[PDB]
């Protein structure tokens, strides 16, 4: 029918398609017609995902995952994205579907994240047929989700006043120490900026952002806790009451 090279197409939707070859006269009437049925089925995609770390996960450590993608008989490059509860990675990452059948799913490397907060966290791995680089966003080939709990790290406070009863119009030294429920991992030093409000001024920051500004402001101090240590350095605020 032509001397041109073969033409390649990828079907957007699933179902049954009718590759149709037609012969047209001058009046665009069908003379001869040939139909080839193409079955576009997106099933048969297996997505495995699990967490490597098995001990009670803390917010200090980094939780890593092992993930893989497999198809029954299709060896075609797909795209994958990962969501840790905050959204999906903006560039879809290409995956080569070298292995098929039931031998071994193709693995996905460098899957890890650090969870700032605690509680129940879920990780969802999704695979799409087409890259989302452009306006094209192919059908979601498959998805999976694994949920787990992470124990948050709680902070306890020890407080004292250098004079136990601050004399009116006399300076008093508030001393503060911070205890961490879990020892900080080695190589990680924690610098926490703290702001204190005494009853002398009579006005306290009623807003969280105001407290943050006070901590980062002049009337705030910094407590440094060294790696592999529970306690913190003593923090001393001098305040005068009238």
């Amino acid at each position: 029918v032509s001397s041109a090279a073969a033409s390649t197409f990828r079907y957007t939707s699933t179902g049954s398609k009718n590759a149709r070859l037609r012969l047209y006269d001058g009046a665009n009437n069908v003379i001869a017609e040939k139909i080839v049925v193409i079955t576009v089925s997106n099933a048969g995609y297996t997505l495995a995902l699990a967490k490597t770390t098995a001990d009670p996960v803390t917010t200090d450590d980094t939780i890593a995952f092992s993930a893989g993608a497999k198809h029954l008989s299709s060896t075609s490059q797909v795209w994958w994205t990962i969501d840790y509860g905050a959204g999906e990675s903006s560039p879809r990452t290409a995956l080569t579907m070298t292995n098929v059948g039931a031998a071994a799913p193709n693995a996905i490397a460098s899957l890890s994240n650090q969870y700032t907060s605690g509680g129940t966290k879920l990780a969802t791995l999704r695979i799409y047929d087409r890259d989302g680089v452009g306006a094209n966003t192919g059908l979601l080939l498959a998805s999976t989700t694994v949920t787990f709990t992470v124990t948050p790290v709680l902070y306890a406070l020890e407080s004292a006043v250098e004079p136990f009863s601050p004399i009116a119009t006399v300076a008093a030294k508030w001393s503060f120490r911070i205890q961490r429920s879990k020892a900080t991992p080695a190589g990680v030093t924690e610098s926490i900026k703290c702001a204190f409000f005494g009853a002398d001024t009579g006005t306290a920051p009623a807003d969280l952002a105001a407290w943050l500004t006070a901590a980062n402001g002049a009337g705030g101090l910094t407590a440094t806790i060294l790696p592999s240590s529970i306690p913190s350095d003593i923090i001393s605020f001098t305040r005068t009451y009238a």
